């Protein structure tokens, strides 16, 4: 409808993948090369499903912040024949607020789903499920099950992916420039 969404329409249509695990389908944000990221309580293992197909997980990283803290961001390099649009130099460097950001879905369940979730704290620290977990983003839209993975933008930046939420909120993991660096 706007800027916005154009942007997001832009990821959307070139860099997810629909992963399934045991613990559900996500939104699979691919960053570069054969590399994606998931939230870590998808709990991938050697195969994943990509958009319906067996797929080989060459590697899974579980990133913590210095202090040995969750942060929910799963990396996961894929066994697949075909690379993502490298779009790293859209990922900020540093922890920032934002404003006027949009979470982009796309499942089974909420296909070419973009909500409009407006203004974005850093948060911070969460008990995310009772794991003590840090650099969330905050957004005060309802979010509900279906949406984890989804790719929180603006206009210019990708900067998170959806982990979770209160009923009220909806909580994001940060994603950095510096997670991405080969």
């Amino acid at each position: 409808m706007g800027p916005g969404f154009d942007f997001a329409q832009a990821i959307m249509k070139k860099n997810t993948v629909i992963a399934r695990t045991e613990k559900g389908e996500f939104t699979m944000l691919g960053v570069y090369d054969r590399v994606a990221v998931i939230p870590t309580h998808a709990s991938v293992g050697e195969i994943i499903y990509i958009n319906d197909v067996e797929t080989r997980v060459l590697d899974a990283c579980a990133l913590r912040d210095l202090t040995d803290t969750n942060l929910e961001i799963t990396i996961v390099k894929l066994d697949r024949n075909q690379k993502f649009r490298d779009i790293r130099h859209f990922l900020p460097r540093c922890e920032d607020d934002y404003n006027d950001a949009v979470l982009s879905v796309h499942t089974s369940k909420f296909p070419n789903m973009y909500i409009p979730v407006g203004q974005v704290t850093n948060y911070g620290f969460l008990n995310l499920g009772g794991t003590p977990t840090h650099r969330i983003l905050m957004y005060n839209f309802p979010t509900r099950a279906g949406q984890c993975g989804g790719v929180v933008t603006t206009t210019g930046k990708v900067i998170g992916i959806h982990v979770g939420g209160n009923g009220a909120q909806g909580f994001a993991a940060m994603l950095l420039h510096s997670y991405f660096t080969d």
